[PDB]
């Protein structure tokens, strides 16, 4: 059986010649990328932007080395590192990450790929995509007097040596992702959210052959998508992917829930639960954040029907999922391991019959 990692596992994954990713991307420059393109096309397929003029990302040098984060991190830091032929989590100072990194003779491939910054002097370094600030649920909903501490998953710092690779997943709370290398470079492996392809991820993941199944060849379609130097990645909603650092690597990457697919978002939550995994530890109040969203969404939805006019197809759908997914946390064999989460400010039962009956109207009147 071939290991998921290890070199024998590594010779095969570069030798196969997977349908290419230009099938399905959409590439465009910084600027063509705004909330309103997005609104109107959607956000259902991976965008690539090949320069970074007008994407408002702002980054280091490509001369910025791991020395440098070891300076602006400090090498005290304890990190996550991944012994990649093993597939396992492990521990590590910043510091000798960045003395096995710079060693020439690396005797373990060893990944590092959950670094976030934002609490850093490495921090004023960086400044996100302007996009996924837009879009971001925590930008634009998060208040300044919640209990609840802000979730700071916007700016990680990649680095992995020459492959390194994490094995197929969907990003946490179902959060889409945007990806720059520095320098360096990475390969996706990337795969559509379709019915069939989650309900496969989802039993693959809970089987204990998992680490000996390339999951790529249980689905129609693996993508394969290059990432070089310069360029900059956006993964939306529910993309199951893995990752080949087919060189020395050093990247930057940031993660956003937003309001285009909360119904797929709120199905990668669930899912999640399911599996029992330990992502969902990045985003701790996912809950909380959905509560404060379906109260702006409320609103939204109240302004307009007020007024004649007639939401767009993927808001509706979106609160209803939301709605849907309120309802059950609160159902009284299952409340007891969700109040924590609502907010002081929300009153629950009452949210949701405001949702219920805006949804209804909308249903009718229609
Ligand atoms: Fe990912
Ligand atoms: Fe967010």
């Amino acid at each position: 059986p071939v290991q998921a990692g290890t070199r024998t596992f590594i010779k095969e994954l570069r030798s196969r010649v997977f349908p290419s990713a230009d099938e399905i991307i959409i590439k465009m420059h910084g600027s063509q990328l705004t909330q309103r393109y997005l609104e109107k096309h959607g956000f259902d397929v991976p965008i690539m932007v090949p320069k970074l003029d007008d994407l408002g990302l702002r980054l280091p040098s490509p001369t910025f080395s791991v020395m440098d984060v070891e300076r602006y991190v400090g090498g005290d830091k304890v990190i996550d590192v991944i012994d990649v032929a093993r597939q396992a989590d492990s521990k590590m100072t910043l510091h000798n990450y960045v003395k096995y990194f710079m060693n020439p003779n690396r005797p373990k491939v060893l990944n590092v790929i959950s670094l976030e910054f934002s609490d850093t002097k490495m921090s004023e370094l960086v400044e996100v995509p302007d996009i996924a600030k837009k879009l971001s649920w925590v930008e634009n909903y998060w208040p300044d007097d919640s209990v609840f501490p802000k979730p700071f998953v916007q700016k990680y710092c990649l680095m992995g040596v020459q492959d390194s690779y994490t094995d197929f997943h969907i990003d946490f709370g179902g959060t889409s992702v945007w990806y720059h290398v520095l320098w360096g470079e990475k390969i996706f492996y990337l795969i559509k959210p379709t019915d069939e392809n989650l309900a496969r991820y989802e039993s693959w993941s809970s089987s204990v052959t998992q680490s000996e199944v390339f999951f790529g060849d249980k689905v129609d379609k693996c993508y394969k998508c290059v990432v070089k130097q310069g360029h900059t990645l956006f993964v939306p909603t529910g993309w199951i992917h893995a990752v080949l650092t087919s060189q020395d690597c050093m990247a930057f990457g940031g993660n956003f829930l937003h309001n285009l697919n909360i119904g797929m978002q709120l199905r990668c939550y669930e899912m999640e639960k399911r599996l029992k995994t330990p992502d969902l530890f990045k985003f701790p109040f996912f809950e909380a954040i959905c509560w404060f969203v379906a109260k702006n969404l409320l609103e939204t939805l109240k302004e307009l029907r007020e007024d004649g006019f007639q939401p767009q197809t993927y808001l509706v759908q979106g609160v209803k999922a939301l709605h849907t997914a309120l309802k059950l946390w609160m159902k009284k064999e299952l409340v007891s391991e969700h109040a924590f989460e609502i907010p002081d400010n929300v009153r629950p039962g009452h949210l949701i019959k405001e949702l219920s009956k805006v949804i209804r109207a909308i249903e009718e009147e229609n």
